[PDB]
């Protein structure tokens, strides 16, 4: 088992012009391919420091395994975000949590983009679920810091505010950026992911 | 007295082709006048919290005042450390503590790249005067967090490698980014800062 | 303002068995004072910093001012949290609210001790009331960063977990403080911050 | 390779009157015991997150594993850097370079003492070598974070100001600890660290 770069699901362009394909490419090509080959590179490192029992080692590289590792996690829970078949409002059950723990959509929207306007410097924007409490909740996290394993909360929808992300096309407002990029939301996605953590 | 972004003092485009014309004018115009007019925000805020003993007040802020103090600061500081005029190397008491403290030029060199390369998310790398022990010191500081209200060292040079710094021209290779701006370091600037600190 | 040390609504005396008089003498009397006579000093310099816009010196203090204004903040909640007439189960819409948040009384007492025990270092454990979600939240804060000033959540019940809360008495075993601190829990306080945070 | 709690190298009360024997026999036997139990716990489910490719659970992980592996790193440099046969201060080499770094014997002492009083919070003071400047530094460590994983700086002599190393003997007075630590200071001990670090 080694980690891999999962292919995008879709063409690079094919969230243009919400997101373009110059970002797609490299966001995907040279940014996720880095996180995947440094994870795996990481790894083996950490597991002959285990294997030795070389603590120091071990501590010296979490930093990386975080960040690697993160990157990994989080690029490809993204890019399943995301999709040509897009944008609109959830329905269903996912619908009726979002009302229920966050007022109504355009309230969730405003929170979440709140939390993702809220980044000083590089990191995500999440919707979690609560598996203890049993319901939605949204946090920031900063530069790769997984969600899951940071904080607990099972990731549904990632929002990626790193410049990389956003600044071939536009610039410095990131507000720009968060503003489109709800027309390419996978909610078929976000759905799944949510009965997933119902039963 | 209010804070101030500071003029640019050269054009736009004069260290090209090191670092594009685009970049410095998003990277002043944008970047740093966002940081000083937030700054000044925040301060009016804490001064407010401040007459008020409001304490809860005061550590809300705190998160704004270090990003847009630091910015503030740190971008200050970058403007000057940047010349049309630059590159080569310093001469004088500055070469010489640079070859006593990191054994050569060039070892200096590769250690603030590697620093500055060894960011994970955004951040800078800095070469420092640490009064206490009378010598030189190389660090990295996350996000917008200044050298000096943080560590004690007294910023001499800064390298930005926030991704607004070089995508637009480097995307993601940052070490690209990092091998051009050595054309442009204005090693007057470093200097003059260098015997500022000696006495 | 010029802060000052609350003076303890009871005697060092009144929590015992469960909190030594020992403890809460050094607690109330050298620990509290020390966070309230720091911060003064550093509400002080931070005056002075911002009369000469000094942007370094106020990011210089913030951790002094964050750790002895948390202090200050967190320690005036404790005290009237507990009390010599505590112990058993809230009542009313307190009790209502625990047991839709959280299950039972119970399933809160065991989510909050671990919540409390799980700080690795020092720090705190928190029951506090999410504004936006109208409801109430478990979390846990390091050192003296106090929850409003740095979660939004504001605080009704708080568990300190640095040594010098327990140790005298119970040494390294901070699971029986927990246990013990049940039975002087001031439910009539919690229920005040509680519903003030409703209309 | 599973990790073991090394044998205290004198009696629990050879370090008296300046630690405690009440202190050494919990600060050993407790706190260090738990770190080694703990840290082989995180690193038994380490190697099932590692077989399975379980980056979340790496992840979630690394806080036990720096807590733990830390607390079991540091105190075990800490009980070598103290002996019943300690104080005064060192000779050769070593003394030569705290010269040459610090000034002065009493000078080192003043900045060790200042950044191990400065820790707020839980944490460490250490003198460390810096292999790259060739030289010694001092540096504080928050929590149980060891000095080489974090900062690559080798320990050469480290003080313990976690509340539990001083308490029931100091209370809150942490200056009076520091400074009867200087007399039982193994400078043997600390100079095998030291030329160790030369070829
Ligand atoms: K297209
Ligand atoms: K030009
Ligand atoms: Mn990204
Ligand atoms: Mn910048
Ligand atoms: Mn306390
Ligand atoms: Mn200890």
């Amino acid at each position: 088992m080694k980690h891999s770069l999962p292919d995008l699901p879709y063409d690079y362009g094919a969230l243009e012009p919400h997101i373009n394909a110059q970002i797609m490419q490299l966001h995907h090509s040279k940014h996720h391919a880095a996180y995947v080959n440094n994870l795996n590179v990481t790894e083996e490192k950490y597991q002959e420091a285990l294997a030795k029992g070389d603590v120091t080692a071990q501590i010296a590289l979490q930093p990386a395994l975080k960040f690697n590792g993160g990157g990994h996690i989080n690029h490809s829970i993204f890019w399943t975000n995301l999709s040509p078949n897009g944008g609109g409002e959830p329905k269903g059950e996912l619908l009726e949590a979002i009302k229920r723990d966050f007022g109504s959509f355009d309230k969730f929207k405003e929170k979440l983009t709140a939390a993702s306007v809220g980044v000083q410097g590089s990191g995500w924007g999440w919707l979690g679920f609560n598996k203890e409490r049993g319901h939605l909740q949204i946090a920031a996290c900063p530069n790769q810091d997984p969600l899951q394993g940071t904080t607990g909360l099972i990731p549904l929808l990632g929002i990626d505010v790193w410049e990389h992300a956003y600044y071939l096309q536009y610039k410095n407002v990131r507000p720009d950026y968060l503003k489109a990029i709800w027309n390419v939301i996978n909610w078929e996605n976000v759905t799944e992911r949510y009965m997933a953590c119902k039963k």
